[PDB]
């Protein structure tokens, strides 16, 4: 009933939106990162009795959580397709680095990266 | 000797570059996604006998592989810091979706996403 396509890549969201619009012009589509706009459209999708595909970047874990909960409490089925193009290319880089003897550290934010880099230079700039 | 900071996020690369420039102005830095420019700078880093931090977006697995091999065959130590801010936020979304009963599919490219979405609509648009 409610399909959510999640991707940080705007170009990918555009292309998938196109695929939906050109394949079956009868399913509703909405491109927005605004939770309210989403709810407003899900409802119109209800009145018109049509399925809806939502295109979002995420990635707020709260925004996706709300949308999923909102639709479920109305008995709407929720299907999700996540597209993480980045993830997979980074994964291969990581493997090769490890493949060699490279001491690789994967950080999840600049704050963490900052700490590790400083700690790295504070101990490499030393001879 | 050679530090490579990999991140798809330009703003993160900028901030880390800043951290290096403001903390120890004696270590060489280079921001480029061009393999040749990198080699040209690694060498200058050699002549001047200084360590170097390279800031790249990647994520070509070939580009990172070459740089790592180039420096190693010169007996340079290679340390890497990868910063994947995206990955971690997507990871949490995925968990919540799974937390609920959401049938979630993670695709690694639009080609794959296209197939799965079409297959999804070809079977949902059906009553």
């Amino acid at each position: 009933t409610v399909v959510i396509v999640v991707s940080r890549d705007e170009r990918i969201l555009e292309e998938l939106l196109e695929v939906v619009l050109k394949s079956d012009p009868n399913v509703k589509t909405v491109r927005t990162d605004d939770k309210e706009k989403v709810k407003e459209e899900i409802e119109k999708a209800r009145k018109q009795g049509r399925p809806i595909v939502i295109f979002i970047r995420g990635a707020t874990e709260e925004v996706v959580r709300d949308i999923v909960e909102y639709a479920q409490k109305e008995g709407l089925r929720v299907l999700v397709i996540m597209v993480d193009q980045d993830q997979e290319e980074l994964e291969r880089i990581y493997e090769q680095l490890k493949k060699d003897g490279v001491d690789v550290r994967v950080t999840d934010n600049e704050d963490e990266a900052k700490k590790r880099l400083k700690e790295l230079l504070e101990k490499v700039l030393e001879h």
